[PDB]
């Protein structure tokens, strides 16, 4: 039920956890050993700890691949391909470290050899002098959790199987198969370290409220509140006796609550009393000190005591050593599961607080200026860019400290209005090759000496600055050549630097992803009809039959097929308008007519046809007719909504609430109710700017015509609203956020472009629609004038009289209707 996905998801939490167990097991367990020189030899430390640091080096850089992987992942994979994270590491052996852990940690004299080491002379003086709760946490949860690699490791093995069997890419696929076959020996030596008894009984040992309320279903003469009322999660379940009490008392460990109970299992009952398995006796609340003690001739042994607040300590006793070491795990753990955080965190900051940047030097690497408001603006939880400079726009593009994918999208669409595809490349080719730092003075004195320099700071600068620019500079480089090809294909030279530029990259640390931009560009220089799921219906008829076109008209054509002549016609229009139509709102100037030709072809005829619908009405003189055709309109309306053709229902209410129109009461009137409603929520879609068409074309299913209209409207307020310059400290920086606005509008024109109409064309019908001309060879002003006389002619204003016409056709105004038959 699991994807690919969902289990790289779940891993990369998993692992995220577990480097944090690693770090703390480190930073706060392990370190204080290595501090005391004199009381812990390296081995007593390497017989405690094992490879544990090893262990946490493999598992950050594990991460780290697998991270840059899923943000470099485009829409064009089924899911990241992590297989080759694996692969790489598990060819190079890798993991070996894990067996040698294992054994080292699961040798059945592990434990005894660990207690020896902390009650050896001053050791346990020592770890108390750490601080309050060290030693307890070291002697009874310390040999839990280093445990953790083992579960993890071994969850490695399952989690290769499952995605091999998952995967949906065959490349992918076959480095999964490799790493585990790789990983075999590690695997089969673990499992033999794992099966023997001693071992996994300690695995098996640290290994929904359902439970909680099932538990206290169970319980007889309970107490307080709920269990789910102050217990988030259940710990343990086991026997103990308390030093002083007559019966062995069951107990239930929750994070909140350690409930000692009485188990009355096969006692008899009285009818109607308590079936309950057990009988509360002891609840306690868990927020109060635990101490460990020794061993009394009082037959008490393998116990501890709880230490409650203003309440009197209360001692337990265990079956076994091992018993009581599973409970101390649990109580102490559960006791100082913060403060060792604590420990943790205040080390972790420190550690993060040494670390002093350096980077390049601004005189060899001119993406190291300073950021100031003189060549990028912030907008007022990651920076957002409001403008900048080139220079430092493409710093952000590939910036080293946080991810944006949102960014590569908007500046490689937008780009080429404030820079050109030539500069660009040259720009990140520049940016992609960093300098690397001399060496430190601790460097140059080990170097003096012969000796090899452990080189700190230039191994953090390459793996916390060149390593995530460099990736984010390929992973530029990648969609620009995959989704943005048309710049390579106009520009022959510009294909070539950028093949040759990822031909030079050298190093292993990039080679999977050189490797993989190669060959994403040949498959692009390798390699307009319409296939569609169903057929098109059948074209309808009405009065007018099929070459008939000297009949065709308003009434004689059927509706249906005048809904979608129209649709394909406008359908047709909107898909032929291009950005370079709309950037620079040059739809609005003196040039309007060379740069925005399909913009207003389409604009044309959608004004021609609202004219052409108010002209069929208006000219109706006689009432009745009249009323034909205008319920012929809204027919044609109702058949537009189902198409989804915004444009054409739009085009409708235009008509409908034109001057020469609107006010014709006597003939809306007479309009069938069921009409009126269609034309009314037709009319609200533009109501409060069009909130309700803005939300209409977001819930509906293409193939549709939006209205253009609105997106005409957005792009010119958005660029005349905004500044194509901002202006700091003097300098002058694009504003970019002004073109992701633009750009943000042309991509939503453009989702909607692709989806073709499934319908016939009709050549004749389509003809009589392209050459409608209602206008004649008449100025705008007096067509709209003879309109508006011709409203006044049929319909005067009060308190003239309505009076009456004669009809004008001599066919029947019957309509076919809108719903389509099913003959051919």
């Amino acid at each position: 039920e699991q994807t690919y996905y969902d289990l790289v998801k779940a891993f990369m939490a998993e692992i995220r956890q577990y480097i944090r167990e690693l770090n703390l097991i480190i930073k706060v367990f392990r370190e204080p050993f290595v501090s005391n020189s004199k009381l812990f030899s390296a081995n007593d430390v390497e017989n405690i700890f094992s490879r544990i640091v090893d262990i946490h080096e493999l598992s950050v850089k594990l991460l780290g691949h697998i991270e840059d992987t899923v943000e470099m992942t485009d829409e064009g994979s089924p899911h990241p391909l992590v297989g080759s994270c694996f692969e790489d590491l598990a060819e190079e052996l890798a993991f070996d470290p894990y067996e040698s852990y294992a054994r080292d940690i699961l040798r059945p004299g592990f434990h005894d050899r660990f207690l020896s080491q902390l009650s050896k002379p001053g050791a346990a003086l020592y770890l108390q002098s750490i601080g309050e709760g060290f030693k307890e946490a070291v002697q009874y949860v310390l040999p839990r959790l280093l445990l953790a690699p083992v579960y993890h490791c071994l969850h490695y093995f399952e989690l290769l199987k499952q995605l091999e069997e998952k995967s949906e890419d065959q490349e992918d696929k076959e480095c999964l198969k490799q790493a585990i076959t790789a990983l075999l020996n590690v695997q089969s030596g673990m499992e033999k370290i794992c099966s023997k008894s001693l071992a996994k009984r300690r695995l098996s040992e640290s290994a929904a409220i359902k439970k909680m309320n099932e538990i206290q279903k169970n319980i007889d003469g309970w107490e307080g509140k709920d269990i789910g009322q102050c217990c988030n999660e259940f710990i343990m379940e086991g026997t103990l006796t308390r030093v002083g009490a007559k019966h062995e008392r069951h107990i239930f460990l929750f994070d909140g609550l350690m409930i000692c109970c009485k188990s009355n299992h096969g006692q008899p009952r009285l009818p109607g009393a308590s079936n309950a398995e057990y009988r509360l006796k002891e609840k306690f609340f868990m927020r109060k000190v635990q101490i460990n003690d020794k061993d009394d001739t009082n037959e008490y042994k393998h116990a501890f005591e709880i230490i409650l607040k203003d309440e009197n300590s209360v001692i337990f006793s265990a079956k076994s050593a091992e018993e009581k070491n599973n409970w101390m795990a649990a109580l102490i753990s559960l006791q100082y599961r913060s403060t060792l955080e604590r420990m943790l965190d205040v080390t972790m900051l420190q550690e993060e607080k040494e670390e002093q940047m350096r980077l390049p030097s601004a005189d060899v690497y001119r993406f190291a200026e300073p950021d100031s408001e003189e060549n990028i603006i912030f907008e007022e939880g990651i920076p957002i860019i409001k403008a900048g400079t080139v220079i430092k726009l493409i710093e952000r593009l590939t910036y080293h400290m946080y991810a944006d994918p949102n960014f590569v999208r908007t500046f490689l669409t937008t780009y080429r209005s404030f820079c050109k595809p030539q500069e660009l490349l040259s720009l990140i080719i520049e940016r992609f090759e960093i300098p690397e730092p001399e060496p430190t003075e601790a460097d140059r004195i080990a170097i003096e000496n012969g000796d090899q320099p452990l080189s700190a700071e230039l191994k953090r600068f390459r793996k916390e600055y060149i390593q995530p620019v460099q990736l984010r500079v390929l992973n530029v480089c990648r969609h620009w050549v995959e989704h943005h090809f048309y710049d390579f294909e106009r520009d022959a030279y510009l294909l070539q630097r950028m093949e040759e530029f990822i031909g030079t990259v050298r190093g292993k640390a990039m080679k999977k992803w050189v490797e993989s931009i190669t060959k994403i560009i040949q498959r692009k220089k390798i390699a307009h009809n319409i296939t569609f799921q169903s057929s098109p219906p059948t074209v309808e008829w009405h009065i007018s039959r099929p070459g008939h076109i000297e009949t065709f008209d308003l009434l004689t054509l059927h509706p249906i097929e005048i809904a979608r002549q129209l649709t394909l016609l406008e359908s047709d229009l909107y898909r032929a308008v291009q950005p370079s139509e709309l950037v620079g709102s040059v739809w609005t100037k003196e040039d309007k007519e060379i740069n925005s030709p399909n913009l207003l072809k389409m604009i044309r005829h959608t004004t021609n046809l609202t004219l052409w619908f108010e002209k069929c009405i208006v000219e109706t003189e006689n009432l009745e007719e009249r009323v034909a055709v205008v319920s012929r309109i809204i027919e044609i309306l109702q058949v537009f909504q189902e198409l989804n053709n915004f444009n054409g229902v739009l085009e409708v209410v235009s008509a409908m609430n034109s001057s020469p129109v609107y006010r014709l009461d006597h003939t809306f009137e007479q309009i069938p109710s069921r009409q009126k409603k269609i034309l009314e929520e037709a009319h609200e879609l533009s109501e409060d700017h069009y909130k309700k068409y803005l939300a209409k074309l977001r819930s509906i299913n293409p193939p549709c015509v939006p209205f253009f209209g609105i997106y005409l409207t957005n792009i010119l307020k958005t660029e005349e609203g905004n500044p194509e310059v901002l202006k700091r400290h003097g300098k002058e920086l694009i504003n970019f956020s002004k073109r992701r606005k633009v750009a943000e509008i042309t991509g939503e024109i453009q989702q909607y472009q692709n989806q073709p109409y499934c319908l016939r064309v009709e050549s004749d019908i389509k003809r009589f629609f392209e050459n409608l001309n209602p206008m004649g060879n008449s100025m705008e002003k007096e067509f709209t004038d003879y309109l508006f006389n011709k409203s006044l002619e049929i319909e005067p204003r009060n308190p003239k009289p309505l009076p009456r016409f004669p009809k004008k056709y001599s066919y029947p105004l019957k309509s076919p209707g809108v719903r389509p038959s099913n003959p051919r």
